[PDB]
Formats: structure tokens, C-alpha cells, sequence
């Protein structure tokens, strides 16, 4: 459960070359996410309605909304476990307006390391991935224990 220091690090190394090209990496992810499991797609009113990966690379709104969420993941991975005030509204839209089982939650966090697997293996050996999975287990914990507080099963 609590990560130490030189995992945070490695955590945060990767992170900074997500940042080199945020929108880049959220186009993969969301992609990687959709095509890996084809269900989650169905829970973005927004989305839904896309066919193809060419029609999801090509949707200026889908590439709007990966910068959205991996701007608010990585403002998490900084706080290194101290993310409570971050959660709170992320759990509460994520539970009552989106209503997000905490399976879907391990699938982005599959999708997220599959692209950091892909595109940056000079920070994305095994330990770092070991830190990577350590972080989004924490905050899939601590979103689970938060959706229990709210009333959601996940
Ligand atoms: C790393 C985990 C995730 C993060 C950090 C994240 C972050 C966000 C953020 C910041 C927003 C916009 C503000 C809000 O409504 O809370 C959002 C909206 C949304 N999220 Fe997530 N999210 C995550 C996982 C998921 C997953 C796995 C799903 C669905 C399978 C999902 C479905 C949605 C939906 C449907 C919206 C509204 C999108 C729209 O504006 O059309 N989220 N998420
Ligand atoms: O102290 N490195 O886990
Ligand atoms: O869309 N910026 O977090
Ligand atoms: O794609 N997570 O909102
Ligand atoms: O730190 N848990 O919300
Ligand atoms: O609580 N956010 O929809
Ligand atoms: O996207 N999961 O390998
Ligand atoms: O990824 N081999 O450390």
C-alpha cells in the first residue's frame, strides 16, 4: 500500500515525459482503453458514438478530455498519496454522475501502463512499472474506500 520515496520517483520520472506531450499520451490511453475494452466506451455519452480509432484520433473533444484526466491523475501521483482533497470530487462525479465500477478503474490503469510500456521504455523497466501499478493501486484503494463513504458499490 504506501509507496516510498524512490517509488514516488519513479513514478514521477515517467510522468515528466507524459508531460513532454499530455494530449499525445491521452489520445493512446483513451484509445488503448476503448479498443482493449469496448464496454467502457459505452459509459461516455459524449463519445459513444465513435467507430473507429481513425474517428477517435480525429475527435478534437476526446483529445480535450485525455488532457483533462491525465492533468487530474498526475496532480494526484504529486500529492504522492496525499490526493484526499483531490479525490473527493473526482469519487463523487466519477460514482454518481458517471457511475464508474472499480473494474473500469483497473482497466484505464491497464491502458495507462500499456502506453507507458510502449512509449518510454528508458523510464518504464520493471521497477518503475512496479512503482507505476503501487500508485494507481493506491489511488484505486483509496477511490474504492471513498465510492463505500458515498454510497456507490463500484
Ligand atoms: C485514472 C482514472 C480517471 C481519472 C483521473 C478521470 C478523470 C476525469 C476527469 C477529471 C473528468 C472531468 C471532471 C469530472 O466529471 O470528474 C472526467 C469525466 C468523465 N470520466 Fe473520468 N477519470 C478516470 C477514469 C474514468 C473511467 C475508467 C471512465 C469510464 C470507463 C470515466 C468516465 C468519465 C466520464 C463518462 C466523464 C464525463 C466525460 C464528458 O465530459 O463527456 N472516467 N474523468
Ligand atoms: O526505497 N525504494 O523503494
Ligand atoms: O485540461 N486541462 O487540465
Ligand atoms: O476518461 N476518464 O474520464
Ligand atoms: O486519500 N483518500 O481519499
Ligand atoms: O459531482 N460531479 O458530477
Ligand atoms: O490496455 N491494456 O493492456
Ligand atoms: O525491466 N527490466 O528491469
Amino acid at each position: 500500500m504506501v509507496l516510498s520515496e524512490g517509488e514516488w520517483q519513479l513514478v514521477l520520472h515517467v510522468w515528466a515525459k507524459v508531460e513532454a506531450d499530455v494530449a499525445g499520451h491521452g489520445q493512446d490511453i483513451l484509445i488503448r482503453l476503448f479498443k482493449s475494452h469496448p464496454e467502457t466506451l459505452e459509459k461516455f455519452d459524449r463519445f459513444k458514438h465513435l467507430k473507429t480509432e481513425a474517428e477517435m484520433k480525429a475527435s478534437e473533444d476526446l483529445k480535450k478530455h485525455g488532457v483533462t484526466v491525465l492533468t487530474a491523475l498526475g496532480a494526484i501521483l504529486k500529492k504522492k498519496g496525499h490526493h484526499e482533497a483531490e479525490l473527493k470530487p473526482l469519487a463523487q462525479s466519477h460514482a454518481t454522475k458517471h457511475k464508474i465500477p472499480i473494474k473500469y478503474l483497473e482497466f484505464i490503469s491497464e491502458a495507462i501502463i500499456h502506453v507507458l510500456h510502449s512509449r518510454h521504455p528508458g523510464n518504464f523497466g520493471a521497477d518503475a512499472q512496479g512503482a507505476m501499478n503501487k500508485a494507481l493501486e493506491l489511488f484505486r484503494k483509496d477511490i474504492a474506500a471513498k465510492y463505500k463513504e458515498l454510497g456507490y458499490q463500484g
